[PDB]
RNA sequence: CCCGAACGGAAACAUCUUAGUAGGGGGAGGAAAAGAAAUCAAUUGAGAUCCCCUGAGUAGGGGCGACCGAAAGGGGGACAGC
RNA sequence: GAGGUAGAGUACCAUCCCCUGGUUUGGGGGUGGGAAGUUAGGGGACACGUGCCUCUAAGGCUAAAUAUGUCCCGAGACCGAU
RNA sequence: CCUUUCGUCUUGAAACACGGGCCGGGGAGUUCACAUCAGUGGCGAGCUUAAGGAGAUUAUCUCCGAAGGCAUAGGGAAACCAAGUGCCCGCAGCCUAGUUUCUAGGCGAGGGGCAGGGUCUGUCAGGGCCUGAAGCCACUGAUGUGAGGCUAGAAACCGGGCG
RNA sequence: ACCUCGGACUAGGGGCAAAAGACCAAUCUAGCCCGGUGAUAGCUAGUUCCCCCCGAAAUGCGUCCUAGCGCAGCCUCCCUAAAGGCAGCUCGCGGGGUAGAGUGACAGAUCGGGGGCUCCAGGCGCCUGGGGCUUCCGGUCUAACUCCGAACCCACGAGCGCCGAAGAAGGGGGGAGUGGGUCACUCGGCGUAAGGUUGGGUGGCAAAAGGGGAACAACCCAGACCUGGGUUAAGGCCCCA
RNA sequence: UACGGGGGCUAAAUCCUGGCCACUGGUGGUUGGUUAAAUCCGGGUUCAACCGGGCGAAGCCCCACCGAAGGCCGGGGGUACCCUCUUAAGGUAGCCAAAUGCCUUGCCGGGUAAGUUCCGGCGCGCAUGAAUGGAUCAACGCGGUCCCUACUGUCC
RNA sequence: CCGCAGCCUGGCGUUGUCCCUCGGGCGUUUAUGCGUAGAGUAGGUGGGAGGGGUCGAACCUGUCCUUUCGGGGGCAGGGGACCCGAAAGUGAAACACCACCCAUGGACGCUCGAGGGACUAACCUCUCGAAAGAGAGGAACAACGUCAGGUGGGCGGUUCGGCUGGGGCGGCACUCCCGCGAAAAGAUAACACGGGAGCCCAAAGGUCGGCUCAGGCGGUACAGAACGCCGCCGUAGAGCGCAAGGGCAAAAGCCGGCCUGACGUGACCCUUCCAAGUACGGGGUCACGACGCGAAAGCGGGGCCUAGCGAACGCUCGUGCCCCCACACGUGGGGGCCGGGCAUGACAGAAAAGUUACCCCGGGGAUAACAGGGUCGUCGCGGGCGAGAGCUCACAUCGACCCCGCGGUUUGCUACAUCGAUGUCGGCUCUUCCCACCCUGGAGGUGCAGCUGCCUCCAAGGGUAGGGCUGCCCGCCCGUUAAAGGGGAG
RNA sequence: UGCCCACCCGGUCAUAGUGAGCGGGUAACACCCGGACUCGUUUCGAACCCGGAAGUUAAGCCGCUCACGUCAGAGGGGCCGUGGGAUCCGAGAGGGCCCGCAGCCUCUCUGAGCUGGGAUGG
RNA sequence: GCCCGGAUCCGGGCACCA
């Protein structure tokens, strides 16, 4: 599906319709030093099985794409609930 | 003082718990062990160790699941120091 | 008033393993590195800096308050020959 | 004249379903801890002592010991902030009149409905929790949970020994 | 590679095996003794005195769930509250697409005739046969057809009827059991059927004696506090009786 | 102390032991890719934790060899012969209705008055075949089966 | 599904002395440069038209190194002194000099490594020695300790879904949607029937305007049933992304214009889930803020309506602040509240393969095999009808296509009884019964001359044997016989 | 006056509809005449829009007749269901009786526009 | 998510606890 670059929608910090740039949500770097990366490395320490469930069976085939839309007059970003689609063409 | 499980529970089970238990090896005494702050807590206070009632299933650990779990402080018993 | 002394493979650091409520913070052990030493060291829940507060590790000894019951005395809404 | 063999699982079973020769004795919901309800008792915006100390006719008894716990303020992850009053119905009961006989009329504690007040969240209406002054302790019983846990019953797994 | 005796060595996840999972003290697909240990059991068996009052469920959803549990429904006990409640009927006002009935009202199926048009084949422009379209007339059907449409069932208001200040709408609290059902009558789905299997409604049994059906959980009569007298129901009246 | 110690498979002798290295496994090699801890460099942090980069062993990816290693030994089209696909090749010598053949008491012969068993031959071999050992019986058997003679209370 | 030994390999330690080489760097040292247009080697940024010139130049003649032998770079002498342009070309010019960069090679002092070689004194092996000690060989490797990667059923712990006319194999009636089952309110089951979803669309979404569809008829060149034009009719016989059902005509369809309401925050209600508890998902009605389209009332938090989706913990992003300790303040870093994404299809969410005939325990008649019960499709037998054949003639005899029944001797269907046991094939031995009659007895018909046949009716008193083949039963066969009937009794 | 007849805005949405033929207007409703201007045709002043007024009852509109459509009433014909009951019938499929309720189709005949709010005519 | 090679895709070896 295609979707335009630019998008006019309410940009709710300057409490009127402006214009927005489109984009689709890429997620960070797992960040070691996170509280529950810090935990399982504890736990990974010493003698034992494999410590946690990991998953082996998957059914969905698409996952639910996001758009990601920043105020052009004061960068501000909303964050739109996401769709389960192919892969969103975002070519204007 | 060292070495050190499984059954069972988690309605299965492997981290976990059971449990530093059961058991094994070494060393004493009429009691042992601990014991005179490189300690606690907080506007500059207390004052060696041990035991009882509490603080308290609190802080906190955990496939954050089943479950596990303090200390300071308060009240007492005895209350030495070299 | 001036000078002298104060415990080393020890404290601590990285890593591995076991304990622990100890969690980026606690304890012990194995392997490697390894101080300062009074113009010094340690601690105050991640790490470091500056104040402030508090203590002096790495050498021993230490009654009383308590744990037990082969044994001796006494007691009892205990049993009464399956 | 009327009447199939007891207990049991089970739709029924129930008997060609299982346990059952006779008699005597033994033989299975118990204890503790926490929580919540109930029947009663004591004190009441408070209640209650624990460990313990002193005395004594010495495991009883008497005096002392509120440390702590529960309740009295709640909302929020936290920084932080912090109530308890005014309207309407109206049961019992009381008063007035008739007691003819009584929602006829007033007043109406407890109870119900609308609001108000505290706090978090939202940009207003909104949405969540709280606030209209009763609890604590004791004895007994019931149930839940944890310990063997009404009584009996596995095949197994592990530690140390003996052949 | 013969048979046999005395001594000795190998020990349990270990030994020894000319190999069968054989043998290791009547024990071996992992010996025995004592301890962990009164291991766990959604499974099986047993569970001990009397009277009185009330009185079920074998259903829905979730669950490594269907031999078990949680949440609801149904039973019992207590406190409150303070005037209405609805298991039945009638009238009024509305909802519905089933039995039936239709097919020229849609969609599918389906049997014959008459007229008109066309092509092909045969016979001597005509006749006969087959095919396609149109038109008119009659006939057969539908769980997944409807231009129609009952009996019947249901919502609300009023009235009647019954319960209620003695036995009490709404609120609060304590304790459960139950989640294997089964048959008869009746309306169905699957099946050649079945004392089959799976649904809706009513009733027994379960948890119900007694009277009838020869005897009979379930069919018909009928709900047993005890003792005596009477009248009936179902059924019966030749003998058993 | 290799005429040895250790580890497999087959099973005396006689006649023999075919084709295939694609898969798995073993052994060896390497232009090259990837590759942990430690160390080194840059950033960051008054120090660390933390981000990157370089270097990067064995193994793996890649190549070759090995069938008395595990093993495997088809189909289609055309005129015994040639081409193609699975996946490398396409059952050689022999043997058979086998202790291995579903159909099935296969078909023909032998033996019996009469033979689903037995013997011989055939070979549409569901699903025979070569040390996973093929064919083969001299001697031997408290091994399995069929036939004859003798003998009999096994039977009438 | 995982672990752990053993093995292989690398770092650190035990671990030491001499070298050599190579690769990195640090402060230095230097000399080397042709896409094309053109006096010709523009590699680029600038000062810089002046720079060199007894403050010794352009020029002939050779030794020599090199290159895409293009051509430039350095040699002293013969020359006692000359050339580039400010002028001609180049998306970028001056061998006018000087700087840095890209880029070649070598050298100084320092550091880091990486590789190779040698040595002996650690360490190891052997010999002699009662020991003390001595000798020989190897050697900083091996070996051992510790960490890291690989391999690793050698050994240990475990898991090996469910429903289900027994289980298994199959299927999915295991999450969701439409019709029918379904009995005109609501609710309602089947391994019942007919099928679908796990997405697609920046327009196929929002609004405003204009128009009318499938099909047919008349007239027109190519023109044909079906191109464009002029007229007549047409209740929908079309289209509306996708299953099925419903809805829709100055539209919900077709064609255009302008747009992004497929919007930020916060509520309530319906359905899933009747009355009567209940997570997600989906939908509906709004408040505040801001937009779009319309003259306007207004319509618009996607698609005409009913499917297209997913908990805790963990990670991550968005968005404004709150917190970090036995004291206070500061920086880095962590944590928190609110919303989105990463997924569990067994879809109200575990991280998971077989095998046992060597097997074991608790149970189950809630559930299979033998046997009993119910049913009779299958199996065996009877009756009706009469196509036909029998020289003619349906019924002496046979009897198609169909229709109505019986038995309980086959095989199925069901799962009522037995799972703390009712000994499960065949044969032998012995007893009895049924009749649907094979022989023996009676009667009749005939396409009955006699003999022999064929058929119908009564009748169960008596009989129904011996062998070969196979475990059989059935069956085939041999020689006879009056005939060598067929069934039941758990 | 009047009442009803058109017109504007409606309610009911076929008893109200469709076709054919005929009747009727000096006002009203229309066709009609024309385009400078507001506006306009992917060409056309056809349509929309603006400005007008000679002509006409031929269209539309209203009324009447006739054909078919539709809603009812009456009559002839075809088909036929159901709630409760019984030791009613029958081997069953089904059927009869008692108490309580109906329905559908097809022919023939007869009718068929009602109505609320406001400015022109009779 | 990486490296690397090959025409955004493909291949090879390693990263990856809802």
């Amino acid at each position: 599906m295609k979707v335009p670059k630019v998008i006019k929608t309410y940009c709710p910090k300057c409490k009127t319709h402006t214009e927005h740039s489109v984009s689709l949500y890429k997620g960070g770097k797992r960040r070691s030093l996170a509280e529950g990366q810090r935990r399982y490395e504890r736990k990974n320490v010493g003698y034992g099985s494999k410590r946690k469930p990991e998953q082996k069976r998957f059914a969905k085939t698409t996952k639910k794409q996001t758009l990601v839309l920043k105020c052009q007059k004061c960068s501000y970003t909303i964050v739109k609930e996401g769709m389960r689609l192919k892969k969103l063409e975002l070519v204007e």
